[PDB]
């Protein structure tokens, strides 16, 4: 009765422990480019989870893990929720229903679920077909019901922590210029 939830950034990692109790963890994004705003990323998650104990494993971020990422989405490098952000979406869901698995999860889940950007429906559908391949239920959860996306911009300003703004890829801080 374990979940192992993939993590995208720490501000919606706050709005999801909101919710979520007994979990584990997976911060995995090749998707964030380049390297200094993925350790960026990465370090405001290591302080939300050494304030409230969380238990996180971090994933491969390697010249090779990113060529992996791109082959997937290369084929629609259009704009944000379109086809491409359903192929990066997929591509990080499916790694961590592959470490749900390994590590004896029996479900798994996204903090991207409580990004007010990201479409719910599509994740969802990505979540219950990744589920069906893997064997891992996906847990879907509108992480930012209950107040709890408010509740994580609070503790994300009181905390001091990291709040990006651009989705991670390059494509996206190219759309963020235009
Ligand atoms: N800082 C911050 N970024 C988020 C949050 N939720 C999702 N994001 C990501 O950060 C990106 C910022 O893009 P923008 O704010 O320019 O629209 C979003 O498109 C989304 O991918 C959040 O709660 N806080
Ligand atoms: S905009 Fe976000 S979801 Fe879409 S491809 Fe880029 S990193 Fe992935
Ligand atoms: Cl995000
Ligand atoms: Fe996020």
């Amino acid at each position: 009765g374990t979940v192992l939830i993939h993590v995208c950034c720490a501000p919606d990692l706050l709005t999801t422990i909101f919710h979520v109790r007994d979990a584990e963890f997976f911060f995995y994004n090749p998707n964030i480019q380049p390297l200094s705003e993925y350790e960026k990323r990465r370090e405001a998650v290591d302080k939300v989870a050494n304030h409230f104990s969380l238990n996180v494993r971090y994933g491969e971020y390697s010249t090779e893990e990113i060529r992996k990422w791109y082959t997937a989405v290369k084929d629609y490098k259009l704009g944000e929720g379109s086809k491409r952000c359903e192929r990066c979406i997929s591509f990080l869901l499916e790694r961590t229903a592959q470490e749900a698995r390994k590590r004896g999860h029996e479900s798994f889940s996204t903090t991207l679920l409580a990004s007010p950007r990201k479409n719910l429906p599509m994740i969802e559908n990505i979540g219950k077909t990744i589920e069906e391949k893997y064997g891992v239920k996906f847990f879907f959860k509108n992480f930012r019901k209950g107040g709890a996306y408010q509740e994580g911009v609070r503790l994300s300003k009181e905390l001091g922590i990291y709040r990006q703004n651009y989705c991670g890829c390059v494509f996206s801080l190219l759309e963020r210029r235009e």
